[PDB]
């Protein structure tokens, strides 16, 4: 498989299907009122970048290999909603053109290198950013994930595969507004950092297929052991994305403030939007011990304990909303048939929004996601 992706306001989709995907230079030349949302800070950065052969970056159209990236995230936290946005799919076939350029990351950034087709090396390395589900500044992944194919002047509408959209309601309105069965409108929340599936059990409790860290819950729970290693699993991702959490985990562990059955709440004053978005909600981390050593299995008395702790202390500690992952359901080697009900039993008591994040490496029978099973 492969497509390329252009992020735009959904108001522009008819204009694009008619005129094409135009460079920010071609919009000025043609005196078009393409009513879009990119902060002036970004616009004045993209223009001010010059290239080889008497050419600017704003003369090209930016087709991302991965649209689920810091730019899309920046637009959504700057007040724009998923219903306001559309990702326009462009066929692999545009790469056959010999007047295009390919960036190894964010075209604007100095550190990024733009190559012409002839002199490109390690393309399989560039296009792999399509498989990146998160990023960070330190390893440059926050730059690399916005790797793009730069097409000069315009992109002919005959190169457009489909238009991706946040939900079914936005799809119906666009299907009518473009009036062309031949161009699919696909609803896919995952492009817009929305869950793949949500099952509401109560007003507050829901089950979620998705990424916990792109949930907007105020407290993210993290399954840990009682040694000091976050070697493999979800803990591994926490160590790379949120290394200060790892340090707090170790410090708290070796000060007995985190024992098996005694969760530690890290009231992290860091802003998650600033780190994730391209450069005022708080995000805390709850360290929940589900086992003793990183080798041996998860114990149910350690979980029951931790869940009771949450019920007793969410008021005291000022937890506004909570994301817990399926506890011990991965490396721990416990089954959702046992943990699911146990977690629901306790977290249904919470008078705040709660998202239990279903295990992603594992098929749950549909009947084990019903409230009949989980709340009885
Ligand atoms: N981004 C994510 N969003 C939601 N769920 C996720 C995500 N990433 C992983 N999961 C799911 O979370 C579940 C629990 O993750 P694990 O880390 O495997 O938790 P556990 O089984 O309790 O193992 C704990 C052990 O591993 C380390 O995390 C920890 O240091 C301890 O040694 C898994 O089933 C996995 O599918």
């Amino acid at each position: 498989f492969r497509e390329l992706y252009y992020i735009t306001h959904i108001d522009n989709v008819p204009s694009i299907l008619e005129k094409g995907i135009l460079s920010h230079a071609e919009i000025e030349r043609q005196s078009i009122n393409c009513k879009k949302v990119y902060d002036n800070s970004i616009v004045l950065k993209r223009k001010s970048r010059l290239l080889a052969d008497n050419r600017s970056l704003w003369e090209f159209a930016n087709l991302y290999f991965q649209p689920r990236n810091p730019m899309l995230y920046r637009l959504l936290v700057q007040g724009l909603k998923p219903k306001d946005l559309a990702i326009v799919a462009v066929k692999w076939t545009i790469m056959k053109r010999d007047d295009i350029l390919i960036t190894d990351g964010n075209a604007a950034s100095s550190e990024t290198q733009i190559y012409r087709k002839s002199e490109i090396k390690n393309i399989k390395n560039i296009i792999s950013v399509k498989d990146m589900e998160y990023w960070r500044e330190e390893d440059g992944s926050k730059r690399k994930i916005m790797a793009a194919c730069l097409v000069p002047q315009c992109v002919d509408p005959r190169y457009i595969s489909a238009i991706y959209v946040s939900d079914h309601e936005v799809a119906s309105n666009l299907k009518k507004a473009i009036n062309n069965r031949n161009i699919p409108v696909i609803p896919d929340p995952t492009f817009f950092f929305l869950p793949n599936r949500e099952i509401k059990l109560t007003q507050n409790l829901s089950l979620v297929e998705g990424d916990m860290f792109f949930s907007r819950m105020q407290t993210l729970t993290v399954s840990v052991n009682t040694v000091g290693v976050m070697g493999k699993g979800l803990a591994s991702r926490v160590k790379y994305q949120f290394p200060d959490v790892y340090v707090v985990f170790q410090d708290a562990c070796k000060k007995k403030e985190l024992e098996f059955g005694k969760p530690y709440l890290y009231k992290r004053e860091s802003s998650l939007d600033a780190f994730l978005a391209e450069d005022n909600h708080q995000t805390w981390f709850l360290l929940f011990p589900t086992k003793r050593h990183w080798k041996n299995m998860s114990e149910i008395k350690g979980i029951e304990s931790g869940l009771r702790w949450i019920v007793e202390n969410y008021k005291k500690e000022g937890i506004k909303s909570l994301a817990v992952p399926a506890l011990g359901c991965g490396l721990g080697g416990l089954e959702w048939s046992i943990v699911g009900p146990l977690m629901c039993r306790y977290l249904t008591k919470l008078e705040i929004p709660v998202q239990i994040y279903l295990p992603l490496e594992k098929r749950i029978p549909d009947v084990q996601l019903s409230p009949k099973f989980l709340l009885d």
